[PDB]
């Protein structure tokens, strides 16, 4: 007993964006204040924590398309 | 017993934007006050927490745009 | 019993942006203030932590655009 | 039992980005105060901590696109 | 029972980036405060630590794009 | 039983980035203190720590481009 | 035609005050905004105006008594 | 016609205060942002004004009492 | 036409105050932002203006008792 | 016609304080941002102005008693 | 017509303090950041301005009583 | 027509203050950034202005008692 398995997508997509002027942003963040308390941490597998924190981010991408595609093939017995 | 499997979807799709004048954005965060008590943290797995945060964030992307494609194949016996 | 896989997947796409002018941005953060207190801190795994944190970050880029693409073929038997 | 495992995606993909002038941005942190506190700290893994910081960063790259791309092919008895 | 693995992806991707002026850049960090207590630090895996940091970075580069591509092929019995 | 792997993947890949004028870029970081207390610190692996520092960087690479390539092939009994 | 006026009051009071422990007082005022606008202003006397103000006050005096005592005569002819 | 004016006030008053133990006292304002628009300020007198202002004041005396008396005596004819 | 004007008043006054234990103060202004815009300022007399401050005091006397007196005798004519 | 005026007061007034243990005090204040605007400004007396000001004023007196008394006397004809 | 003006007050006021222990004072201004903009400025008189300003005083004196008396006769005719 | 005028007021007072140990002081000004821009001064009279200042005062005087007292006879015809 023979198996046939052919796998071939065909991608021809586009992701696109046009903008003429792009400019004139204010950010002033105002201060703040920020108190955490905690005694015991413990972490043991994939962790992505984070904990007092007072952070201001100015994300301006001219572009900032994003395109994600995953392709996964299992052949088991 | 044979068994033929034939995968291939064919993908021409397009996400596009036109947008002429992009500005003119005030992001004026007028401070505040947080505060958290914890004591015991355990995590064990793929955890994403996040524990006492005052941010803000001024995102202003001339395009954006964002496709999200995933193929999966199994072929289990 | 014989066995074929072929995999070739076909990727055309295209991920493009234009911007005429981009600039004429402002961050201003105003201060502030943090506190955190723990005693006992164990990761033993893949671990990302961040405690006691006040960043800005001004991420201007011309660009920008991402593609992420990944091709997993798993044979088992 | 013979099995043949063919394994040749074609990537021709394209990721571009076109900015007229770029520039005119003014990042001025105001200061800040952070305090931790911690006294017992054991990592055992790979561990990507961070404790106790007051950054600032200004990214203004001309281009900034970014492509990852992985190919993994397992054959397993 | 012979087994005959042919791998050969091709990639003719490019990325690129046009910018015309790229300048008039202004980073000024206005001074602050970072105070951090800990008694005891083990470390004993691949560790990438930092503690207590008052960074500031500026980063303009004139292309700024990244490819990052791994081909990993596992034949076990 | 006799196998045969055939690995050739052909990369044809660019990464290229042009802009016309760069400059005109002002870094003035106002400042700072820092104060880490510490006692006992026992590192024994492959470990990349970083204590108490003050740093400011100014990077502007004219082209900036990188490419990272990884080709491993394991055969295993 | 003589006048004669005594003008001599006495005064034996006493304002006091015992507390015997005096403290544990938290204040924390959670930010706030305030806009204000005005084009002209001409202020001539006597004048304490106060404008545009986020202010905060903690006033904690041991004491705090307070005795206010005028003693005005005119003799007018 | 002759006048006699004797003036001659007694004061004899006590202000006092005790208080056994003062402490223990948390000012922690949490930011806040003000903005005020003016144009024109014309002042021509005894004049106390006070515009655009984010302050804070921790005012703690042991003692604080506070006695004020003024004599004023006029003679006309 | 004689006249006689006898001016002694007796002050005995006392303010005081006694305090134990003073201390265990904690003041932590968490930033904030001011702006403030004005373009004329003409002042002729005696003028006490303060504009656009972000000021923070903190005031412990262990005494502080304040005692404020004035004698005025106008004779005239 | 002759006039007599006698101006003698008297004055055995005392301001006193004591004060234990006085200590044990934290100021930290957390950074902010002030910008003020202005363009023409004329003075022309006794003027006591302030503009655009970020200060911190730690003042703790032993003491801090303060006594303040005026004697004015003015024979007009 | 003559006239006769005896003028002599008596001051016998004392101002005292006294304080046991006077310390452990912490004062850690967190930076800041203060920009001001004026283009004429003219002052003809006594004026005491004071633009611009990012100052930190700490004041610790032991005493720090203060005592302001002021005699003024004037005799015009 | 003679006139006498006798002018001999008395001064008795004192001002003093003890303090048993004073010290532990510590002042850590963390930077800052201080802009200030003008271009037309003209000052003619008494004037004591400061402009663009960043200071730091530390004042721990042992004493600090001050006492001012003027005398100011003015006799015209
Ligand atoms: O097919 C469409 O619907 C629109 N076309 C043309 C879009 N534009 C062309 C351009 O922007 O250069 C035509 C237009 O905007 O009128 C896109 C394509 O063929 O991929
Ligand atoms: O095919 C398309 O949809 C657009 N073309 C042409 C895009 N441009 C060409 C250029 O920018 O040099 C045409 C245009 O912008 O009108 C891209 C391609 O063939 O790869
Ligand atoms: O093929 C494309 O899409 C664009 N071409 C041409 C791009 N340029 C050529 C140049 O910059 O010298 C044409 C243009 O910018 O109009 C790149 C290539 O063939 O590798
Ligand atoms: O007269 C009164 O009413 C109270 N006395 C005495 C108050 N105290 C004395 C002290 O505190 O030393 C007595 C008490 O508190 O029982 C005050 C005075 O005579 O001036
Ligand atoms: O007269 C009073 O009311 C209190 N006395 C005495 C106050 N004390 C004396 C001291 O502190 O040395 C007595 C006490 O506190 O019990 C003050 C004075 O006569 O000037
Ligand atoms: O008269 C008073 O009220 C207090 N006395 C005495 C104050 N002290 C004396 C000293 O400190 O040496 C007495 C005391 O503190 O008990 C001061 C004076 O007569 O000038």
């Amino acid at each position: 007993g023979s198996v046939q398995i052919v796998y071939k997508p065909v991608d021809l997509s586009k992701v696109t964006s046009k903008c003429g002027s792009l400019g004139n942003i204010h950010h002033k963040p105002g201060g703040g204040q920020v108190e955490v308390k905690s005694e015991k941490l413990d972490f043991k597998d994939r962790v992505q924590s984070k904990i007092g924190s007072l952070d201001n981010i100015t994300h301006v991408p001219g572009g900032g398309n994003k395109k994600i595609e995953t392709h996964k093939l299992t052949f088991r017995e």
